[PDB]
């Protein structure tokens, strides 16, 4: 995150770390054993990590959980970031708490204009490069579809909402993928892509969460 503020310990009950050796990937805690994160966020032999603020440091709130089964997309197309989301399910169930919780899932889609909540662990330089080790966050409304596609020409599908600033200088950076987008109490994005982070009329793009309603819903019960 590129110009935000400390959250602050187990403020964003929902936030999970993608660990593989390293944190990698964000994600967001949907029930007690699904996470939805980003399907460019894909690789084998993932550790989820719930209750984290400090990734480095145990703390005390932490729990952390093995992977069994993880399903992008069926229409993921990584050259365009077409249908970016991925589902991992649980080894077992996460305890659920006032530090760890689920997030819901959207009943409609949230419009421009609406104030959102962006998290991650990822670069807080545009220039640069410093990781944090603490969560980060950033308050960003939600952008018209015309400015979204006049920023990035012939790039944004329907499956796609811009955020952020067109003045720039706040934005989600790289090692922030996967994470959520929360408006209203409801998830509504997960971290995707952009061009580079924070520049001048180059927002961050989102997958937009509220047309996958019906495939999370099937898929978590068959699985
Ligand atoms: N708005 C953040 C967009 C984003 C997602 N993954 C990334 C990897 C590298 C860089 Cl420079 C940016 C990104
Ligand atoms: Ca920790």
């Amino acid at each position: 995150i590129v110009g935000g503020y400390t959250c602050g310990a187990n403020t964003v009950p929902y936030q999970v770390s993608l660990n593989s050796g390293y944190h990698f990937c964000g994600g967001s805690l949907i029930n007690s054993q699904w996470v939805v994160s980003a399907a460019h966020c894909y690789k084998s032999g993932i550790q989820v990590r719930l209750g984290e603020d400090n990734i480095n440091v145990v703390e005390g709130n932490e729990q952390f959980i093995s992977a069994s089964k993880s399903i992008v997309h069926p229409s993921y197309n990584s050259n365009t970031l077409n249908n970016d989301i991925m589902l991992i399910k649980l080894k077992s169930a996460a305890s659920l708490n006032s530090r760890v919780a689920s997030i819901s899932l959207p009943t409609s889609c949230a419009s421009a204009g609406t104030q959102c909540l962006i998290s991650g662990w990822g670069n807080t330089k545009s220039s640069g490069t410093s990781y944090p080790d603490v969560l980060k966050c950033l308050k960003a409304p939600i952008l018209s579809d015309s400015s979204c596609k006049s920023a990035y020409p012939g790039q944004i599908t329907s499956n796609m909402f811009c955020a952020g600033y067109l003045e720039g200088g706040k934005d989600s950076c790289q090692g922030d993928s996967g994470g959520p987008v929360v408006c209203s109490g409801k998830l509504q994005g997960i971290v995707s892509w952009g061009s580079g982070c924070a520049q001048k009329n180059k927002p961050g793009v989102y997958t937009k969460v509220c047309n996958y309603v019906s495939w999370i819903k099937q898929t978590i019960a068959s699985n």
